[PDB]
């Protein structure tokens, strides 16, 4: 009968924001206000309009009229700072257009999505608007900057441009009903596609007397107390207020995907006009049925079923038995007599906002379903008496009651006609619970480490580290907050909480281009930060920026001398996503060589130096690899992604991978391939064809005169512009070493048997070309810096470079890493990260920066050797977090109740605080 | 690749208006100016802004602007009586609201769309405006009026009052593209319901030089010589102008379905914004190409096939080849170097009409598709060396050429950016031809009276009758047009048309209050009776009245006396849904009884008397009752319907159908009964029990008293006041003639030896009641006057009421007919209708209805004796019509040639004309 004809989504409602009188500037003072029974309405400021008085024609005039209404505390008051705005421009800026501003970033705030994930992003934004005001002071005389300030279209296309969304944005204009209206093509367009999100509302100011005289002179319009009496029996007209309101919209399938939380439900909507009424201004009952028969079919829902209703309550005797009417045709039409359709208007409280009244039921019910209680409906001296409510099934609720709920949930509807004909009805239900739902050694060992862990944690629980984000447009705004932040936190409200909700709902904060983290155990050490934050004193547990760097970073694939007797095992019990690549990679692993290092890994006695039969310097590389590959898609997994990419004679494979030149499964047979090749090489020959390589201090231009008298010698890598490290027989390189030793040049000898890059690999070229067979490289995707041909920078897009030649000549001829490096400087690159069991290789790109001329480069690292495995990540993705660079820091904090516990998490952390200053255009008149 | 992914219709055009600079007042006459390559812009005119002026400092202000673009030639003209709107009130309006009320109704005209029939349908109204300029003129001071009159709601509002539409009605505002938006809106909607269709457009008026000076102080946004120069080297700015243009949108299947004329299809639209650019007012190229992207992939249709673009052409130097670019990007791309898409402007020939320029694109597409020309682009004095065209695939035709059809069709695009960053774009194609697709002896005697009819119009060929309809708000108006009617008709133009397409053209013309019809068999007859129709005087031919009747038609069913040798023959044989219907009541007629009327109908010789030896009282029942059946359905097929039925002793049967009580089988049954019982019982008894029935001049209450000395009469019929029809022995009945006759009072027989309404049917009810068991009375659904019931008004949805006792009460007891007539008058009901073979009660009825009081009843004829059957019942409809009754007057006129030879039908008859007189609001300043 009333089931939906069209396969449609139902649009859920995760923000709210409002500036109406009575200073309920959020829902929570708003909501307090309905359930006490509040009257916003209040005599005319002694501050306003002063403009046209002092003129004894208007001032007459004016005094003579009502001039009773909802008039904001501060309404010149703006933060052109905030919104970069000069003091020429903001002066000539409708008050309007600062309310929508100021209103979006309160319900993103709201609804806990950060401003700086939607830029870019379809975001629609339908605003409704009807008188400007403002302009007429500007023509009293002026500037060109009026026009922008003062049209109505830029009242939402400055909202998308100072956001930075690529959605539709338009004011619509149906006179008293735009809010609805507005609202209405919200949840077409989602239903149709053309945007993810959708900001509706309206906003009305009353900067001059004009339209409050004009209503005055008609005569029966305003009432003499101003005071709405919605449905009742002293119904005398009604006052004109100001305010606006806005929501947050998104597909009920996408708040359920994104954890936001749910506070109503739309189900439909729809719109009409009154046609040929008896008069322009005239309501026309039978137009209201047709709209709210047409809205509860797109809704999918029986009108018998409604619960409460929020009429248009404009305190009118002749148009309210109208509205009541068309009810009992539609809603109050079967009903038993026991069961009548609650009633109630929230002009009674506020007043008459004229482009905003929708915005403020819409909100009034988006609490009340979000909560459990209906608020009343004040000024209400008994029934009015050409209304039959028994007949039509309708009741005044004009006291704090709960929802029915007839049907089992409930439902409720609201209505908005205007004065020109155009008319309104969207239809609100609760949400529901279903709208939120849609290798035997190695066990061994495995089972071992978590009861000893567990045992462990037992004796003594380790404190969990959590990142605390701190952010703003300006560093000094930054710092304020945090003071803020850190006075709260010392309240007794600070210390009854986890200290992970905090960091969860600082986390949905929008992120700024000057952040700060702290890291914190515990709220003592949180407080601490923050107030050195609040000056510029630096602090061990501080990390801070004054602004983003230019390029993106720079992701280090060394894995050479970092190995030690337990790397990646405490990440891997407590983690999930690097257990889970540690186990693919084990898995190719296993295909080809036959063993698992799992078995490696998770055993403590060996140390990877004569504990390991099976070729030490075969193990070594597979183990790194593994945690190298664990290490980058962990850091995706959280939205980290490499601008540039950079091996050193190990990583190359992995680096591949990350660039996107070659599959996981390719870049393992390399590494597979290489590294037994290279382990059983060297055991074959012993004593006759061994060749060591040491590390000398020389540079590129130094090791060609030198190496004149030696000529066996090679260069193997270029560490850095003062230093190489070199492979040959012993006797030549203890030459060396005594005469870089003669010359006070340092040296060492790695003291490992293995030696790559030389002429020990030429014969195992053959059998590696036979076994790199059947490889697909691709295009790489993202920029490169290829060590093996001469550290120059690959663009993405480029043809592939990692043929079977590509690995013969790394394997066989040098690396130039110290190239590589100097040419990323180059680029502008200065952020580089390191993804290693332990950082060795930092200190030669230092080195290099350096020698480049770059001092201030941001050196990330990675796992270290004796600190915690977590809490290292954690700070490597603050840094890069701090420096602007790409991190989704809302993964850091993941729901563990959605919809179940969420009271204790999302803790009531201080709101973002403005400087408003005051912004008006002079008038004389 | 570009397929669509949802499954949506198509949007087809219907009507296009036009209120552009350079007195382009009509499509025709906007064509025609753009293939002459026709600039229509203009100095300021002498009397415009004249209230600012008079005052030097903003006097010499404005002289120093540029003040040179588009203007109305009359922007002060409104015709206030047309529209209800009184002189106060009208002073007050902004003209953006006339324009608006003018375009819809030259839009309706020019889709030949009666503005009449979508009362209280869903229509919807989007309309783009950005200035209240006319607000500055009444707070110079004012009067509450200009509320509503400046209110930018009201622009939609008011339009949807007084055509009463029962859609949406918004006014969007997205500064210099808020008509492609109302564009968009109504075609998304057609799409999704809400509206059946959509009036789109845009209006902008330039009453005040505020928003010119402040242009004009920015700089370098004006042109010097306010001409635009469209991709040209020599852009310098553009000129501000004034106009309105609307659109009629249905969904491409309803148009066809209603034949409509299409002039052009829209595929598809996309809007979207420009995001954070470098300034508010400054475009961004990476939008642009999204929007264009965003919108093919939604029209179906692959970019590279389009064939020409309507660009934003703002003559700027910089924002020029921005748009340029964009196109390249999606456009031209992957184009052959000799397949590049045309590119122009139309403000180049209007100027830059800021929330009317889309409408201006839309229309000039649209003539263009409608046609198969492409107009110029004029001010191209050389390629913008600052854009490639050659390597973007674009071409500026200056030239007038024909479409190149890559693609095998027609293809446009139309592109509109704003200011502040909303974009837009529109998809047009034509209109395909794809588009515009989804009883033996009865047989012997039926060729031969069509062979004599063909054979005896060769001989005499019959002048067809042609309604000719006008129509008007006042009797004035309406005789105003019909003398320009007859003098465009006496033109050679009007000479040179078939007098059918003049009719077909007036019955799709808006059907007003006052009406008036002129029944032409060629144009002599039409001039004549047009120009009789001009003054009072009275006319044969014409049919007029002054206003609607209160309360709708009464369907009288007699069909007694009323049958003659050809009777509903003519008619069958020139008509369908008359023969059809004829068909069905003979087949069910063939299964009761076994033997066909039609055999009767078609035959020539059958008199109804001594011609046919199956009880010609059965056939002459059955004949009759299948001709009111046709009757009345033929006027249901032409959109008559009865308000109220009333039968006298034989139609109560065909009555009951028309009412609902009961279905066309079981009314057969009924009659078939009936007819065959009274037919066998009056030939079963001869001599013995035969009584016979005669009329007496007697009133109700004189029959009771003459009643008294004899016994066995019975009252049958009381057909009038004075007037009674009796049955009973032929001496009783022979003496009451004498004593009616020594009285003076007339008297009858009716030669008649059948007698129903008395003592002969009480046998035939036991046998009667069998044959009629298995009928289903159903509720009535119709207003109903039962004559058995004591002439009682019956409500519709009352319970039913045709059980076999009814039908027994009415064959045995009398009938109160002149009772039931009596009622209807006392509801308000002043028009009858009388479907039968011959009128023969319209007498009666005229009689009791001057006794009631109602001299001026409309007692209107159908088929009558001695007259064609064609061109009766024509004037049947036309009274109807008349009188403001139901009726499609569309459908007197049906098409031939739909898609195929459309040129010779809707003539050029002239156009609803308008009396414009002055109204303006003074100021002084």
């Amino acid at each position: 009968d009333w089931s939906r004809t069209r396969d449609v989504e139902d649009i859920a409602i995760v923000g709210v924001a409002t500036r109406f009188p009575g200073d309920l500037n959020t829902p929570d003072e708003m909501w307090e206000a309905l359930l006490e029974g509040k009257d916003c309405v209040t005599d005319l400021p002694e501050d306003r309009w002063t403009e046209f008085l002092d003129e004894p024609r208007i001032a007459e005039r004016v005094k003579k009229a009502r001039t009773r209404g909802g008039y904001l505390t501060d309404i010149k008051g703006f933060d052109s700072e905030f919104f970069a705005l000069s003091k020429m421009e903001a002066d000539n800026i409708d008050p309007q257009q600062r309310m929508a501003l100021e209103l979006t970033w309160e319900a993103l705030e709201h609804a806990r999505i950060p401003a700086s994930s939607l830029r870019g992003e379809s975001v629609g934004v339908y605003i409704g608007s009807s008188t400007n005001d403002y302009s007429f002071l500007a023509m009293s005389d002026a500037h060109p900057y009026a026009i922008t300030g003062t049209a109505s279209s830029i009242i939402a296309n400055r909202v998308s441009y100072f956001y930075d969304f690529r959605g539709p944005s338009v004011a619509v204009d149906t006179a008293c009903s735009s809010s609805l209206v507005a609202t209405h093509q919200g949840v077409q367009a989602l239903r149709a596609g053309e945007a993810d999100v959708a900001i509706v509302g309206g906003v009305n100011a009353l900067v001059t007397p004009l339209v409050t005289v004009g209503f005055d002179e008609v005569g029966g319009v305003l009432a003499p107390d101003g005071r709405i009496k919605s449905f009742s029996s002293d119904a005398d007209g009604y006052a004109r207020s100001e305010g606006g309101g806005m929501l947050v919209l998104k597909r009920i399938s996408d708040a359920r995907r994104d954890g936001d939380q749910i506070l109503a439900v739309i189900a439909g909507s729809a719109v009409n006009h009154d046609g040929r009424s008896n008069g322009l201004l005239a309501p026309n009952p039978d137009a209201q049925a047709e709209v709210l028969r047409k809205a509860y079919k797109d809704a999918g829902i029986n009108p018998r079923d409604v619960d409460y209703i929020e009429a248009h309550g404009t305190g009118t005797i002749l148009g309210d038995p109208i509205e009541a009417d068309a009810l009992g045709r539609i809603v109050g039409k079967g009903r038993p007599a026991d069961k009548p359709a609650l009633l109630g208007a929230v002009k009674s409280n506020l007043g008459h906002l004229e482009s905003a009244a929708g915005a403020a039921s819409l909100a009034k019910m988006t609490l009340a379903l979000a909560n459990d209680k209906l608020p009343p409906s004040i000024n209400y001296a008994g029934p009015n008496p050409y209304i039959d409510f028994e007949k039509e099934r309708l009741k005044v609720n004009d006291t704090v009651s709960d929802w029915p709920r007839y049907s089992g949930k409930a439902i409720a509807g609201v209505s908005g006609f205007g004065f020109g004909g155009a008319n309104a009805h969207v239809v609100m239900r609760e949400v529901l619970a279903g709208d939120l739902v849609e290798t035997e050694a190695a066990q061994r060992l495995l089972e071992q480490a978590r009861e000893e862990l567990e045992a462990k944690e037992a004796e003594e629980p380790t404190k969990q580290l959590v990142p605390l984000a701190v952010s703003a447009f300006l560093t000094s705004r930054k710092r304020q907050a945090a003071a803020e932040l850190a006075d709260w936190i010392d309240s007794p409200e600070g210390r009854a909480s986890s200290l992970e909700s905090i960091g969860r709902s600082l986390s949905r904060r929008n992120h700024g281009r000057s952040r700060a983290v702290v890291l914190a155990h515990d709220h003592d050490e949180a407080i601490k930060g923050l107030r050195a934050l609040a000056e510029g004193k630096q602090h061990p547990s501080v990390l801070s920026a004054d602004g983003p760097v230019t390029n993106g970073p720079v992701w280090v694939l060394a894995g050479f001398g970092a190995q030690h007797r337990k790397m990646g095992k405490s990440l891997y019990l407590r983690n999930e996503v690097f257990a889970e690549w540690i186990n693919k990679v084990d898995a190719l692993i296993q295909d080809e060589r036959g063993y698992s290092i799992l078995e490696l890994i998770l055993d403590d006695n060996v140390d990877y130096t004569d504990a390991t039969c099976e070729y030490p310097i075969e193990v070594v590389q597979l183990v790194i690899f593994a945690i190298q590959i664990a290490l980058g898609e962990l850091l995706r997994h959280h939205g980290a992604k490499p601008a540039a990419v950079v091996g050193q004679s190990l990583g190359e494979a992995a680096a591949s991978y990350f660039a996107g030149g070659l599959s996981l499964a390719d870049a393992t047979r390399t590494i597979c391939s290489r590294s037994h090749l290279m382990g059983e090489g060297e055991a074959m020959l012993f004593g006759e064809y061994i060749r060591l390589m040491a590390l000398v201090e020389y540079s590129a231009d130094e090791i060609k005169t030198v190496f004149s008298d030696y000529p066996d010698l090679e260069v193997c890598v270029y560490a850095a512009p003062t230093q190489t490290v070199i492979g040959g027989p012993p006797d030549q390189v203890d030459a060396i070493i005594a005469r870089a030793e003669s010359e006070g040049k340092f040296a060492r000898k790695f003291q490992t048997k293995g030696a790559s890059h030389t002429q020990q690999m030429d014969p195992l070229l053959g059998e590696l070309a036979a076994e790199l067979q059947g490889i697909e490289p691709k295009p790489l995707t993202t920029g490169y810096f290829s060590t093996v041909h001469e550290g120059t920078f690959i663009r993405p897009g480029s043809a592939p470079i990692h043929d079977v030649d590509y690995w013969k000549k790394g394997l066989r001829h040098s690396v130039y890493f110290t190239q590589g490096i100097r040419n990323a400087v180059d680029n502008g690159h200065t952020t580089f990260l390191e993804l290693a069991p332990n950082p060795v290789a930092l200190m030669q790109v230092g080195l290099t920066t350096a020698s480049a001329g770059l001092h201030d480069a941001q050196l990330i690292a990675t796992l270290a050797r004796k600190q915690d495995e977590v809490e290292s990540m954690i700070s490597a993705m603050a840094q890069l977090y701090v420096h602007g660079h790409d991190l989704d820091f809302r993964t850091l904090f993941p729901r563990r109740s959605k919809g179940l516990a969420g009271a204790l998490d999302f803790a009531n952390i201080p709101p973002t605080r403005f400087k408003r200053k005051e912004h008006w255009l002079p008038a004389h008149f």
